[PDB]
């Protein structure tokens, strides 16, 4: 868990990407899809889009974005008191999509790159270490489903 003080860090710097929901999305993708080709081949209707300048072209990569975003920025708000909204997802990315939980940690780690990407100099260490806590714990409490499941990947 976070404390309280860590939790205001969270929404604190959530405001930024809610100036902008979807270039920020967009900017997330693109770092996983470029980083990690492997993940791009989950999604039928993008994988198509292999390098960077044909992502960017694509509306419907960035309203996916949006969704994306929108979903983990409702999440964040609960403060860990998120068992109802994660399940489903959980569920959706290990049943229907297979979703490996080492993809999960990929994301993560592009949201930290995205956000020093946009904002050099206003994403504090502070800061960046109650973010990352709180996909740690995002993704802690997906892998418990994941396990309960046995998506072994
Ligand atoms: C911050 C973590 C993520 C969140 C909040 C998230 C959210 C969502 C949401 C809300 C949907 C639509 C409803 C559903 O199908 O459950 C979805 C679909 C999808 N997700 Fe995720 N996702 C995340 C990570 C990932 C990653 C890392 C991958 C793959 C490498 C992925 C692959 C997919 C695919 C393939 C679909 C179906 C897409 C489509 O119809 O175009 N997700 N995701």
């Amino acid at each position: 868990g976070l404390s309280d003080g860590e939790w205001q860090q969270v929404l604190n710097v959530w405001g930024k990407v809610e100036a902008d929901i979807a270039g920020h999305g967009q900017e997330v993708l693109i770092r996983l899809f470029t980083g990690h080709p492997e993940t791009l081949e989950k999604f039928d209707e993008f994988k198509h889009l292999k390098t960077e300048a044909e992502m960017k072209a694509s509306e419907d990569l960035k309203e996916h974005g949006t969704v994306v975003l929108t979903a983990l920025g409702g999440i964040l708000k609960k403060k860990g008191h998120h068992e109802a909204e994660l399940k489903p997802l959980a569920q959706s990315h290990a049943t229907k999509h297979k979703i490996p939980i080492k993809y999960l940690e990929f994301i993560s780690d592009a949201i930290i790159h995205v956000l020093h990407s946009k904002h050099p100099g206003d994403f504090g260490a502070d800061a960046q270490g109650a973010m990352t806590k709180a996909l740690e714990l995002f993704r802690n409490d997906i892998a418990a489903k994941y396990k309960e499941l046995g998506f072994q990947g």
